[PDB]
């Protein structure tokens, strides 16, 4: 019934490029006539621990920085750090530069990494930020500097770049901007990722989605605020409903005619009192990285 | 590391796609050098798509019935053919956006990705598995005929799916590049049902492995079986026979992870008979058969 889809990649492959700095080597972002990429290129194997990036940086010249498109030098003009970003001047503004935006996003909201190796892309999927600041991606050592977007009409919208696996599997990273989603630095020393909730938002579009598709046994003749629903769901460890939340569930409320704050007593049920061995959509497990946007992208 | 469905990037295919229109009927095309491949339903009207007789129907079509848009460009169109269910169109152009490529034709259980289009523009990507019953589980919405799924080795793409219809239970049956149909399908509007479908056993038991790789283990025992014994067990489940030559391709996951094939064989009985009682793996509460073995070494390794 609903499976992740990735945006078409096309747009976002070509734009990527490989960096290396000595040995160092990662994948970077070429629009226009920059190029962007995780600031820990500029790392030596002995640095990589607790770098101190403002004195790597003022020893690092234009000349010391390798920008390949495939096998194809880009030549560097500038360099300048913006947090823990590293943007490079080059002297060819890319041709296969989209319209473009760097965006940066909330827990909950998906988008589409492109997994890349030595500047090749090597795969698309679709993930969510989870609650906790941190990705259940796919990655692979050389996968630094892989990026994550949306694309809207005809607009690529840039939200994470590729920094590090943190000891649990799970992975960190910054906007396009260089700041860090979550309390996390890039040093390689083991941090880890804060307790994670489950997406309240997203499992309500969820309800929506099996609602849509007939499925409706767990709807009620109750309804709540959101103040009590938000103060009752943080027992089971889920996430607090946000002003914007309530409205990105409007289109689907208007679809199914059932009131946001109906849908969330009927969860409020869920999880008070189970599932009885009951399934919804098939499953027995309610999802938590499908969005309202991802539940219309879909049905309609 | 992590373990996800994961697609082939679609670019190369992004640059292929077009729409055609024939009257007011109108779906997806792939534009390949100087030829645009679609599916023939493409010349029906509304009435002739409930029976038609294409032959009939395209001897009845000359070249300036077919409108080829590329974007806001128009390919002419100087010649049309069919082979099987896919009309072939020749244009006045050739595409420069042509990958390396080749037409295969793929065997149930093996995987591809989708590039779902609407209109000649693409609108997502996902991977999808050719089922034993030769349906696809795909995501596809009115207007999504003539997609095609595809693999990518290096530079070159395998193309081995055409979207034509969705049947009533809401799977996807489509052809090959050549128009043959996977499955006992037609290119007609009336209600068709599959075969009843089968577990990709060679699949779960790939899946498995990769839930290991990433640490995921509960399911491991030290019942020992033979694949006799096991294929009697797989038989009454409705999951698909285990070749030796299964067994040969898993063999990199199992030296990688030490648990023989057999012995993961014997782990999968357990789960077919007692269930996973509320437990999951790899975060899913249903045994999954969508990766192929190739599919984990590529993601895990
Ligand atoms: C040809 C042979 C290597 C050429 C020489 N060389 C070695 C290197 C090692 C590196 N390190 C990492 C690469 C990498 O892909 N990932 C991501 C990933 N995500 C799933 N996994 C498993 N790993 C990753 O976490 N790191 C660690 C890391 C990255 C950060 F940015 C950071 F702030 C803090 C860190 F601890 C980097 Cl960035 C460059 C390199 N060059
Ligand atoms: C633009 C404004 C005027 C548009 C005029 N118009 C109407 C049309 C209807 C059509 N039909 C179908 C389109 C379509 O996307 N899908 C796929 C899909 N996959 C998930 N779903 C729900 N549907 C699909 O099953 N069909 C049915 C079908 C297709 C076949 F090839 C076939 F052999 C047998 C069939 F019954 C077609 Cl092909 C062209 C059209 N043009």
């Amino acid at each position: 019934g609903f499976r992740k889809m990735a945006f078409p990649s096309g747009k976002v492959e070509g734009c990527m490029v490989q960096v290396t700095c000595g040995t160092t080597t990662l994948n970077g972002l070429w629009l226009d006539d920059v190029v962007y990429c995780p600031r820990h290129v500029i790392c030596t194997s002995e640095d990589m621990l607790n770098p101190n990036y403002e004195d790597l940086l003022i020893r690092k010249s234009n000349h010391n920085f390798l920008v390949q498109a495939g096998n194809v030098q880009l030549r560097v003009i500038g360099h300048s750090m913006q947090n823990c970003v590293l943007k490079l001047k080059v002297d060819t503004a890319n041709p296969k530069t989209p319209k473009y935006k760097f965006v940066r996003i909330q827990p909950g909201q998906t988008f589409s990494v492109l997994a890349c190796y030595n500047g090749s892309p090597s795969g698309v999927y679709q993930c969510a930020m989870r609650p906790n600041f941190t990705i259940k991606g796919s990655f692979l050592n050389g996968s630094c500097g892989s990026v994550g977007f949306n694309i809207d009409y005809d607009c690529v919208s840039f939200c994470y770049m590729h920094h590090m696996e943190l000891p649990t599997g799970v992975h960190a990273g910054t906007d396009l901007e260089g700041n860090f989603y979550g309390p996390f630095v890039d040093r390689q020393t083991a941090q880890a990722a804060g307790t994670d909730t489950t997406i309240t938002v997203n499992v309500l579009a969820w309800l929506y989605a099996a609602v849509i598709n007939g499925d409706r046994w767990f709807l009620n003749r109750f309804t709540t605020t959101l103040n009590d629903f938000n103060l009752v769901a943080m027992k089971y460890n889920y996430e607090p409903l946000t002003q914007d939340h309530v409205d990105i569930l409007g289109p689907l409320s208007a679809q199914t005619g059932i009131a946001v704050l109906d849908m969330c007593a009927s969860l409020k049920e869920l999880l008070q009192n189970g599932m009885n061995g009951r399934t919804i959509l098939g499953s027995a497990l309610l999802e938590d990285e499908f969005t309202p946007f991802d539940v219309v992208r879909q049905c309609s």
